[PDB]
């Protein structure tokens, strides 16, 4: 990942398995805050839904050729992904999708440094607006199980 | 069609009752959750009094006499209202909202197979379409409980 | 210190559910010419009646009160009379029926209005005063519609 | 298997083209109390002819089909009659003619429905119930207005 | 060339259309009868439109540098129109009769307009009195209709 | 003037006459901040419309006639009006537009007061509505001629 | 009497128009679909707002609409045949051109009617019809590769 | 030179400039240090509440103004003359906590607000009474709504 | 596929891999008609969306347990994914997208009828209406390739 | 024909010109009224910008080819540029602004005149709109400037 | 360590709330020929003040600190200064005086640009370029009226 | 920051230029796609008058001059333009495009690292944000032509 076009791709397949945790937490939620978190999962893939398009366009404009199957996806993300369980309380399913964020913003700051040494000025623009609105969501979901974001 | 246009008529007199039962909770609501809880009751209010629009209409352009009056519709309906409680638990009140769905999309299941066995098509899919929706309901609300729709 | 207050927007809350019931009868059993205009005014109406039931009803339960909150307390403390709906009854015969019912209201109004003066309420009073203005409003048009003064 | 659906599909093509003409006569040469309600009201009434053309058209496009598209082969394959627009028709007579109209539409939708139901082309089913639900209910509206019961 | 005429048709317009809108506001006001809820807004659409015209065909006397009429007492004296006291007792086909009588007079003065302006080349001007004829021509057929009658134009 | 009705009925002339006189200031307006004080009429007299609405309206359903033709606005109203002056500077328009304005708030409160004494509390809430928005025009109008409000 | 006339004229045509142009809509195929299909959508709305105009204005004056297809069919000068799929998107859009060269050349005799009677109303409903029909027959012609050629 | 002199409806008006702004500072501080439980349905919640808080002071200092009178319009002349008392931010602070302080400076409002109603009424100046009295009505629908999240009565 | 659970559950599957392919299309598009293409691409991406939304919250409702891993999605679906190449035409790409929407519309047939079978009227409509739309654009995109839907 | 397609690129080239030279206006305005009248010179430039989509597209439609070239604009066209100067005064850049709008006017009479004359009534309707607006706004420039309009 | 950015963000959200205040002084005692245009127009600056407020008390909480939160901690904080508001101060003084609150924020601004570059926070400074370009345009702009080069 | 400077004044010319070559391809755009890439343009000219307030308005507030009269334009700017011409082919009118938009891009990377050398932050957002657009449309222009964007 020393390239920028590798570093998007890398994004290709992290923000894809990101969107599938998201939806399991979407999904199987349960617990007193369902109600307000359940939809904020849409949200969140919506963010993410966007910040794939940016990047993989990106990609794509810089010759590149976006990771584009499930196998790819999987086998080239650093996120694993577990069976669905309804038993997962609302405070652990918060948590996930923080574990989730702060992999992804590790993953934008390295997307940003790729770029900037690369002097990929339009595409380390991308990962510093990606990282920004995460590192944002991690405040604020810390915020709600009584933590600081711990950046 | 007389067995079509007595299901639209219970419908109107169990959605006027489960339109005073959530109005009820509404107001009596108290405890942690109340900001999203209260204002999601005049949702349902709001969906509650579109099925009796539709089932209303559709007893009248069949030629029928819609209950119309308090007196009809306590004494038709098989919902039992009680008097208002502030003490009532937040939890308590949204498993008595789920139990007031429970009975309306069993009435809904009622309705559906009448109309069917009438060949009355237009009020089967006034039924089924309020069916889906009130058990989205109930599946969002037992999350909410931490519990499993039970459908 | 708010009792009476406190009373008043109880028995708007009762009042204004049966006349809710009462417009929904009106609508559903509509016969004659004007039925398309009428009609769907009903609606309007009872979304107005549906505002004030909300602004009176949380009122209430801001000064610290209980409202009526199920059918059978609406209808034992209300004022106003239900009687079986029938198709029948001529179109100017129902807008006569909303008259009745609004000349009623805009009077519970100006009691709600005077009780809540009186004991030094003004908030509550502002809620009853905006209602009759409005109710008052529709009583001149109903009115109008049947050839008539609004005769407040 | 698809013939029944395909043929009663291609039937509405053509008797709402021939619908929607008797609107528009009915939209244009209005006279009486009651025309600045009901002339806009013919508007959306043949926009929703309209609709129910373009789903129905395009589904039996969908299924194979070939739909009627010219004004020969609209009047020819549709059941309903036209006549010579006339300014003397009474306004109550013009409704009457528009709930004719719907009551052939509404037998004709449940035509549809029956050749689809379970036999046929289950999208084709939803397209005729939605349809007949709205005619229906407009039939009950128009005959409330006229004094009248739907009569379905 | 001198647009006198077509600027002492404008101000004609100006005169008649402030009393033209006052004769609505009457009718607005002291409806009453079967038809009120559809007629009575009716009306505020009708004064609506008028103040378009209005609008228009001030400011463009303003930009052939005339002098628009702008107090009541000029507007009435200019006018052709007469006003008559208002009253609860007419009715409502009364009404829509005496609205129909204003529009036909405001078409007639249109086609005036149209006329002075195609003659002094002003065709700004005459585009301004085409459009609002034509508008007001398609309510008188409508308030006929209602009435159960012909345009008759 | 001696009732709710009466006073209402001075404001329908008072405001149908203080329309004529906005519409002479928007017509006869030239010097600089007419790009700003032109369209700034229309507002106004759009306002002016709407107390004209609520008191003309108001009036009727008490069971009054308003006044509803020129001669009865121009000889009951104690608003003046001159001809037209292209001449007129945009600094005295608007000053007398305040004085226009001042006239207003002053009826305002007299119908303020006669409803106050008859007990016509709608009517009463009409009065103070319209006096509070004229006043706070008055102060903006002063404003710009770098005047106090001066009620 | 003749502007009456002339508006009645376009009412059938503009009818027989409609019924034209929805059976290429529906029985489009080809490269280009996508983009022409809607299109038909939006000139049939188009000429639905003629229809009205003209129609309106023909009942204003104290006429009598044409309002039967029938009538319609029979009146208009267009010529209506069996609907096919087998016909390419160049077809389609020349059919579409030469319906519009016709109801171009149609408004322009109704605003030559209408102005020589001085009704000045139906001069200016003809004259803003036939400015957008000929900007689309530009904008087909375009797709054709030709030159408007009006 | 001098601190403005100390003063009727116009002071009454003042007051409420003052505690407006600090009462809007409360609020801010209150949505950013924000945690626990419910932070995503209070922590926009301060947002509104603010919102409508600037709303107030818009109408109070432009009626003042309007009067003839001239609204405190620094933040010492806020803070100096202001009711409320403002302490420094903490996020070790629970939800109940957090929502029982915006109650607290909302009923000082509505307390506020039922002063300039009693004094515009004895003065007649209707309008003023009138800004206060909508405001009033809506801080008590919102002491009522916070009350009812922390299971209590609203005590109005 | 034996019950309505079982059917929702394949089309959570398959509608995730046709998700997957639509990106792929979108992403390595060449050819005249991109520029309408492409994003149509984005349109057909949310409807399929809006498929998996009705689908997957059913199946929850019903007390089922969605797929929700790419994995289960992979191992599951009955559509196959290939590396992406843009050395592929548009007329290829819009025949690929037929052949999904065809499988998918299958699969929406088999729901159908178990869901009938079963007397599920909600999971009915719900797959009736999916039908329906997908069968639509299967017309749009055979009429673009000049031929026939061939349902 | 020929002279109507001679006024309508006449136009074309121009309208160019005055819109070039209303962006000099907007970006070199100094003075009072700055803040009013910068922004009113991109409405009267959007406004520009219509007339020419206007007047180009109906000179293609005729069978004409417009001036489509900076160099065609600047040598066919009547005004005349300069150089761009902050130090002219609110008052000249308005001065300057009716100068260009009375030639505008003035273009637009011609080609009233000659699509008159050659019987194309479309072309005579787009010149005629065009000259009523650009005419009012002289009238609103010059009021601006406390003079008649003066056509 | 982010110690820098932090107490430049800090620094901002003092010198933001003081400039809020002194923009509502000058929306307030505002008074001259333009008063139609720039009284409204202190409200839109305001908006524009509270957004990079937001932008950076949330920037600074998300990266763990605290930002002021009293009236006290702004006034103490800021390098602006208030002075009593005055009606008698002239509509160009006034726009003269925003100017002056302008350019110290863009150079604070600038501050906050080069601390967070140095310290490698690109989320922060990405913050500090936005707002430095949007208050400079509205110098240009306030110049301009005053008629006045910007003199960045 | 007289480099930054001169290459926003470098903008304004050539943005200018391509405006024109853009309207050019507009209004002679001849063949199959004409309905899909006429209004594009308009689209693509919309964007580049959007660079051309941003690059101005930059340069007034650096207390720069920017160029504003088409003489000036045209001998500043590196594009050349030529007559309009209905024959050339819509593939070769987008290629035309293409290169107009390749010079922007290198235009724009030339801007950004003038403006970082010289410290100037906001004038190398404001070419950056250019850049990423015009990239991206270079992309898709290229997609159309079934080829790679080789930036
Ligand atoms: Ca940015
Ligand atoms: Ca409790
Ligand atoms: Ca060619
Ligand atoms: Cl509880
Ligand atoms: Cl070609």
């Amino acid at each position: 990942l020393a390239d920028s076009k590798a570093v998007l791709n890398q994004a290709v397949a992290d923000l894809s398995v990101a969107h599938s945790i998201l939806h399991q937490v979407h999904w199987y939620m349960r617990g007193r805050g369902f109600m307000i978190w359940h939809p904020k999962m849409d949200e969140y893939m919506e963010e993410i839904d966007g910040y794939l398009a940016e990047m993989s366009e990106r990609l794509i404009t810089l010759g590149g050729a976006p990771f584009s199957t499930l196998k790819e996806f999987s086998e080239n993300s650093q996120l694993k992904e577990v069976l669905g369980d309804y038993n997962v309380t609302i405070e652990e399913q918060l948590a996930r999708v923080v574990e989730v964020f702060r992999y992804l913003a590790a993953l934008f700051q390295k997307g940003f440094d790729v770029s900037d040494e690369e002097g990929d000025s339009v595409t380390n623009d991308i990962f510093n607006v990606a990282k920004a609105s995460i590192e944002k969501h991690i405040w604020m979901l810390q915020a709600e199980l009584g933590q600081a974001p711990k950046l």
